[PDB]
């Protein structure tokens, strides 16, 4: 049996009292990681080849995910099945290296480790082939899943309905990876069209955005023993929403009973989004490793509730000796409300002693003890509806509340260890 | 550590639109699976042999159970701990070769694959000791534990009661295996008495059946390079409901409070069940398999609520390659209510394109694309009282609420993947 | 990847009808253990030496638990994700053979096997450095936390506040163990203090304890191929509640809402233990092998509302042969209300059969076949307010209900394993 997987887990303390507090601007979709994360996270994963005959062969995966707040020892939880899929090599004679799948799971997922953003990730219950040979390339194709609360109705008559039900959305995903463009360089260029696809009966509520594309092209270069990789991605419409991949077809859905059930209208995600991202991690000499990431994000909807998004962040390494270390991270978010125009900013910084399996970045088992510092401006935030939080953004002055954390200080400092094996 | 288990995983859409759907004759116990199952279900079994001196060994075993509906990536769940044993292997120097157990424990269960259909199943919390050699046949005893929701109450004074409480039903069940009838045939004979026992101080409700037998012999007969089998089995009164060898004594029990407490008087399982079932795998010469099932279910309830069940199907595997193979799945329903008389039926006929790790129709891990349908002609159904399913049943006809099908038709597609290891 | 763990499940029945009941005295925090568990209980650890360059290594460890109440097959839960941690030794070259580690962690717990009675368990999220080597002594420094419900409000006016928020409370561990004092004689030295850690802006209601000290002194003596441990511990105020090194700063704390907060005055938990502790495991001669305790533990609280109590139990395994034995297992509790002065005592005698995988009485896995009986006499119970059980007690004849059970009888019997691995 093969055993992987990944896990964090720490006890923190934050300055001004009690038990660590996480910082990440409101608006933001990430938060730099180092000595700000506050809970503990594994995924365990148990899989096995379990068929070969020649150059053929079977493998089945597994992954059971925990998250639970490290805040006592016995901690319930109810974990998540996420993946389960059996991928065989080779099967399939005219198509040479291909690999055919089926069941759920973490299908070539791309991140930025030091914000933990995934900015490509279709995950879920699927099937596809993939690593098609083309010669100047690579190609896969997949569809997956992913499904929406309510969103799907039997009317009536004019926007009463019977019932609701939740509305599944599919993506059928197209990549090209491998394409030789430069010396040390390569380019992957993807599709992907996802669509709400409502059972029969079952009607979307009016102004549904429905579907949507989006385009990735991501190149990679490898140099100073790393890579730095380009991205550049545009979403459209149901797209927009998860932004990775993933369909969102009814979003904005809603309804109120009272007993007679009315569909409001769905205050839609039609619009597009652009995203511009660079990150890498490259050796800078023998003592010196370095992750950093610069990234423009516009989410731009037709009913101007989107927002614009900077960040930026560095993350060097100093290495003492081949398993100690100090790092530091710094990273800058500026959040732009569509709606109000406010921006609301944030910087933290973070310095850590590290020991850790191996002399790189990326070596991990990792034990670090660090200090955090994040100073932020909010000038907006979301109009919280007594607990719950709306789409709608409100300026902090204006007497709306809103979940804005105003302008502010704080430190935090602790322990934690992280893996992945 | 051994790692071993069950799963099955994959995507499908349904023709008329979403999500995939799956078909199942109301009032018939199973559903003929290939291409018909929307859950993504799992069982990751953990064990290991902890000690092990000359002939004499412990076998520690485990199983956790995670059932998701594949509509997500992260999908939460309450995993059932459903295993969690240990079995001694020629502890017992007079009994030599048998084996003691005790723990939850998947005990020696006996299904049909292609309906997924367990016919005797006695499995829970348990001890027992097995294979105690007779020379001419092997014996086994064992007790294992079931309990009912409620059925147990503190009657104060008649019928009106203080407390309830879950009434656990004990099954004592004995085997005898091996009896070669003829030559390559052999049968196994079964008794299993059950039985509602209830803590001091509370008593079951006045009707509750309180306890049952079963009886099964079940005759393998090896042949084509497979084998058939045979099945009678005869329940009686609590045994009929599970009907696969647990006891559910209390089953029909109900109350109401107004705050007094009133137990109403139990809608009882008091009658017999009949099933004659057939079912086999056979190879039929080099590139053909099958799997088969006949089988007769009559549940009698002298209340008159239950159900006559036909049950009739076939799955040809054609051998393209080794790995590569066309499988044909048609299955036919027939239910009859023996409270309005009405008959329910469904076929459904399953086209399947798959790749497995090896060229038996029992091979796995499999992965499969498939195409489906339905169609079927419910003339009556239980009657639904609200989002509640009631043991009354109703025809479709009458204006009463029923969760009938009616008279309809359906095909769904897609992929999947199935494997135990 | 390494497989570890607990596990016990077994089945059983109770002398005057239903499943087996287990015997615990109002007030003692345990109860002898032997065919006295009435759950399955189980620990699944999978861990692993991720990384081995000379001396130095990291070990990855991971703990999740299931408790179900073994009454049916399928029995669904939330596991407990307990252990999560990095362990690297000999990192730290000043400080050779020292460990430091991070993440949930059982750390270095002491128990008395018997009686499932941990008497110093400071585990939950943490970090720290273990086995200093001192020469004379090793040196561990650890801080670990838990956290209790609410326990911290927002006060606006008076006892008039906002917000609750749960309160984290903090453990400063130091222990310093291998004291040779005599011929195979060591001791272990222990310190605790531990205080509730408030968020600003936030603090405790009025009464509450906040802090408090723990004091740890344990010798071990190695002798008839066993030991025998003398402890004794002295906690003060917050650490009075848990009693094994855990703070409870904000027990007692309570709220009414009428919409106005009011934060009810804490009915702290300030005061003192004594707990004088002595327990072994010894082989008298070829055939039997013994465990025993005797213990005194005294909670005196400010308001009186503590409980003096007195056990001692006795555990005798005779062996028949090497894989099988019989044990005998008697145990006593004797529990005075500090508040009402009232005892409650109880004796429960168990017999066994069993069958280990080894000669020992700490060889695991064991079936067993055991017979039970408990008497007991309770003068005085928890005053319980319809289902919820209060701090206060009142004696059983006093009209007040409480969760006594009286002067009674009963008798239990059944069949179980009990592993570790
Ligand atoms: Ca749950």
């Amino acid at each position: 049996v093969d055993f992987h997987g990944y896990a964090r887990s720490g006890i923190g303390w934050t300055g001004s009292g009690g038990e660590q507090q996480c910082f990440q601007a409101t608006g933001a979709q990430s938060k730099y990681r180092l000595g700000n994360e506050c809970e503990t996270y594994a995924e365990l994963k148990l899989g096995q080849e379990v068929w070969k005959e020649g150059d053929k062969s079977f493998y089945f995966d597994t992954n059971v995910a925990y998250s639970v707040n490290q805040q006592n020892d016995w901690e319930s939880t109810d974990p998540a099945f996420r993946e389960a899929n059996v991928q065989g090599k080779n099967l399939i004679e005219w198509l040479p290296g291909s690999t055919i799948w089926a069941g759920k799971r973490f299908y070539q997922r791309h991140d930025v480790h030091m914000i933990d953003f995934y900015y490509w990730d279709i995950s879920g219950p699927g099937a596809g082939i993939e690593n098609i040979d083309l010669g100047f390339g690579k190609l896969s194709l997949a569809a997956t899943r992913s499904t929406e609360a309510g969103g799907s109705y039997t009317f009536s008559s004019q926007n009463i309905y019977d019932e609701v039900k939740d509305t599944a959305n599919d993506v059928f995903d197209v990549r090209l990876a491998g394409l030789q463009t430069n010396p040390d360089g390569v380019l992957e260029l993807g599709v992907d069209y996802g669509r709400a696809n409502t059972t029969d009966g079952y009607k979307l509520a009016d102004g549904a955005s429905k579907d949507g594309w989006m385009f990735t092209a991501e190149h990679t270069q490898s140099m100073l023993k790393g890579y730095n990789k380009f991205v550049v991605q545009y979403a459209t419409d149901a797209m927009t929403t998860q932004g990775k991949g993933q369909a969102r077809g009814s979003d904005g859905s809603s309804s109120f009973t009272e007993k007679i059930n009315y569909a409001n209208k769905v205050i839609n995600n039609n619009g597009n989004m652009w995203r511009i991202l660079d990150h890498g991690a490259i050796s800078l000499g023998d003592k010196w490793d370095l992750m950093y990431v610069g990234m423009y994000q516009n989410i731009d909807w037709d009913n101007n509730l989107g927002t614009e998004w900077w960040t930026v962040g560095v993350r060097p390494m100093y290495k003492w000796t081949p398993i100690m270390s100090t790092l530091l991270e710094v990273g800058y978010d500026n959040v732009k409300s569509q709606q109000t125009g406010d921006r609301n900013n944030q910087y933290k910084i973070t310095l850590a002693q590290q020991w850790q399996a191996g002399d790189s970045i990326w070596s991990r088992p990792a034990i670090r003890i660090f200090a955090t510092y994040a100073k932020w401006d909010e000038k907006w935030g979301y109009i919280k509806d007594g607990d719950n939080i709306s789409r709608y953004a409100a300026a902090t002055n204006s007497g709306i509340s809103t979940n804005s954390r105003g302008d502010s200080d704080e430190w935090t400092f602790g322990a934690q260890m992280e893996i992945w094996w």
